[PDB]
């Protein structure tokens, strides 16, 4: 799977909000481009002069994420975050010359990402009361990953002493994206756990935080809520469910070739952090079949 790399695998079956610190600092921003940010400005002008209804929006930038020594007390994760924008993304990660910007970042800064926007995405492994995960089909008419399978998520827009509010907006935004797209009531959803962070090598290495969320509704009820919004209530074109039993071997299925990279990230982390039991009971052959 060359189009996805794991930046972080969380311990203890995943991390709650209260165990994560953020450092939001202009030291974590993209570096100005070697020939000037006029190259980003030019791509944006060309785009607005064809699609003048487009808008810029701020985004969180992932710099890095440091896990504490395992088994320790206190905060378990430090997220180093900067700020970027939709416009900076279109002029860097989405650019035809994105591989050249990575090589120049290696040369100039010892960092393949130094000249990349790298907006932080969020995604969920969303489980039902009857032990299915939730999948969405993308429109064949959109620019990114057309007609591919996805999981719920988005790219949160901004607004440890502003740090804790930033972690709160990240956990909040994954629930909000589930309510907006799947049309589920907020009170049917668990507090999320962070499973890890995955990078999309097809989009020049931009990262998504992958979460586990439990719903108290069955798969038949989740479908009813999704469909009852109508075609205008969602960006996706369909919803479907795979038993948690069968997610274990999903990378061996024909479905795998149709999954967008960030959804592959979510399923790998679900299998490693929520699947893959460590104890004698769940590890017994009748409950963990070999092969
Ligand atoms: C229609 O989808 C797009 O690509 C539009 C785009 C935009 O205009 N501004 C920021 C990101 N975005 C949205 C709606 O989130």
């Amino acid at each position: 799977d060359p189009e996805v790399t794991l930046l972080l695998q969380c311990p203890g079956g995943g991390l709650p909000q209260e165990q994560i610190q953020a450092e939001l600092s202009p030291a974590h921003d993209r570096r100005p481009l070697p020939g000037g940010d006029e190259a980003i400005t030019a791509i944006w002008e060309t785009r607005l002069k064809a699609q003048p209804w487009l808008f810029d929006a701020p985004k969180f930038r992932l710099h890095s994420a440091t896990l504490a020594p395992i088994g320790s007390r206190g905060p378990q994760l430090l997220l180093r975050l900067g700020l970027t924008s939709y416009r900076d993304f279109l002029g860097t990660n989405w650019s035809s010359s994105a591989a050249w910007l990575r090589q120049q970042g290696a040369t100039d800064w010892g960092d393949t990402q130094a000249y990349l926007a790298d907006p932080l995405g969020v995604g969920a492994a969303l489980a039902t009361a009857d032990d299915f995960l939730v999948f969405l089909r993308r429109s064949r008419q959109v620019a990114e990953a057309p007609g591919l399978v996805d999981v719920p998520g988005g790219h949160p827009e901004p607004q440890d002493l502003a740090g804790q509010l930033v972690v709160h907006e990240l956990f909040s935004s994954v629930l909000q994206e589930i309510c907006d797209e799947v049309n589920l009531p907020l009170l049917t959803l668990s507090q999320p756990l962070l499973l890890g962070i995955a990078r999309n090598e097809t989009s020049a290495g931009r990262a998504s935080a992958e979460f586990y969320v439990q719903c108290s509704l069955t798969s038949e009820q989740v479908r009813k809520h999704y469909l009852s919004g109508g075609p205008e209530a969602h960006e996706s074109t369909g919803i479907f469910f795979v038993e948690t039993q069968n997610v274990r071997r999903l990378p061996e299925t024909e479905m795998w070739a149709e999954l967008c990279p960030s959804a592959k990230g979510a399923i790998i982390l679900y299998n490693r952090v929520q699947g893959s039991p460590t104890g004698a009971a769940l590890g017994s052959p009748a409950l963990l079949p070999p092969l």
